[PDB]
């Protein structure tokens, strides 16, 4: 970081064009959000964030009276000092770092599982030309494997070749007694495959289900594989490589999926009807938004900043973006016509999520043997989110325990 004083600003990195910036503007003044970043203040919590602390770093935030890229969007304090999104979180990732030397074993590694988090959501969205976020993912991943390293739980970090290059991925294991059942888990395009430990945790771990986190490709480790419209592809050679790892029952796998992670094992899904068991997916953008080109230019600029960054796009061109993501809808690509798969699929995401609609489920859900969409209603989104993954784990139980 301390290199970085001075680096420049998230919302400032992505280069637009100047018929671009100026819709860009149209949509900030008409949406007049206070964040430049969405804020995902219950997923944070969920993911294992304490409330009270991520309030006191969004505070330090907002109330910075350090000079912003935008004055309208709080986190855009720049630089790296007080006020700044990645300075504030990885100041509150050190605390938990700091917390766990002085304790050991079961706490001590729950508080750098913690820090990880913290230093993730420090790097959030991951853009990729973002020198304050690379450090923040750099500290996210050595927290995640010094965490992994004290904890009573087996995690082992796996290199597997494609492509010239190799597959970064994380097996959790309550034990290498006998091989143990096991679900790859993949979450969408700004998040890291270190952001779920507690679905491993709290959840899988329960039943002895092992836990194979994997990125997308050109998100996190997989950066360097370029996100084409076979994003299936390094999913696939995981699960094929799972017959040389004798850790996992090869017989038994299944699929989580959030966000577009949940495309990914559709499309798995539908590829390999026998080697997966069941499929699980949760706010997966199966088609509607990717097939709406007026929607897609409508989005915040977080979103398609990320879209850039993914893309690897060096100036942007919005109106283009938005045609060129069609090609990702699941109904495009073909797969959700006629054939069915053997598959049972479980397709659930919150009600009135415009990311992804009861309609993109249902359609999953008919194509799938034994499937079944959900939309998920609730008082509060934490609610919302903890029946979702108690409907995950009990299909998973079912299908995969069978
Ligand atoms: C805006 C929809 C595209 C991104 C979905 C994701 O976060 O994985």
């Amino acid at each position: 970081f301390v290199k970085h004083k001075q680096a420049k600003e998230t919302s400032a990195l992505t280069q637009y064009m100047p018929t671009s910036q100026s819709l860009l503007d149209e949509i900030k003044e008409k949406n007049g959000f206070s964040w430049y970043r969405n804020l995902r203040r219950l997923q944070w919590v969920w993911q294992g964030v304490d409330p009270i602390e991520q309030e006191q770093v969004l505070a330090r935030i907002a109330s910075s009276k350090h000079s912003r890229t935008d004055e309208q969007w709080l986190d855009t304090v720049m630089g790296y000092h007080s006020g700044n999104w990645a300075y504030e979180w990885t100041r509150l990732g050190m605390e938990h770092q700091k917390r766990a030397g002085e304790m050991t074993n079961e706490a001590a590694s729950e508080a750098l599982f913690s820090a990880s988090l913290c230093y993730s959501i420090a790097g959030y969205p991951h853009l990729k030309s973002d020198n304050l976020a690379i450090q923040a993912q750099v500290l996210a991943n050595s927290a995640y494997l010094e965490a992994a390293k004290k904890s009573k739980y087996i995690i082992k970090q796996l290199e597997i070749p494609f492509e010239k290059g190799k597959i970064t991925a994380h097996l959790h294991l309550t034990n290498t007694d006998k091989p143990h059942p096991v679900v790859i888990v993949s979450a969408g395009l700004d998040s890291l495959q270190t952001d779920m430990w507690r679905l491993f945790r709290d959840h899988l771990a329960k039943h002895d289900i092992a836990m194979l986190t994997v990125d997308m490709p050109s998100v996190g480790y997989s950066s360097k594989y370029p996100l084409t419209e076979d994003y299936s592809r390094l999913h696939q050679a995981v699960l094929n490589e799972l017959f040389s790892i004798p850790y996992v029952d090869h017989h038994r796998v299944g699929l989580i999926g959030f966000r577009f992670g949940g495309n990914a094992m559709v499309r798995l899904s539908f590829l390999e009807q026998e080697k997966i068991k069941a499929c699980v997916i949760l706010g997966a953008p199966i088609h509607d938004i990717f097939a709406s080109p007026q929607k897609l230019q409508q989005m915040p600029k977080m979103y398609l900043d990320v879209l850039a960054s993914r893309l690897g796009k060096s100036v942007v061109d919005i109106y283009s973006l938005s045609g060129q993501m069609a090609a990702w809808s699941l109904k495009v690509q073909g797969f959700l016509s006629s054939r069915k798969t053997k598959v049972p699929i479980l397709a659930m995401s919150l009600e009135g999520d415009p990311v992804s609609p009861y309609s993109d489920n249902q359609m999953v859900a008919f194509f799938s043997t034994y499937g079944k969409a959900k939309k998920i209603s609730s008082k509060t989104i934490t609610q919302g989110y903890e029946q979702s993954l108690d409907l995950a784990i009990k299909w998973l139980e079912d299908e995969l325990l069978r």
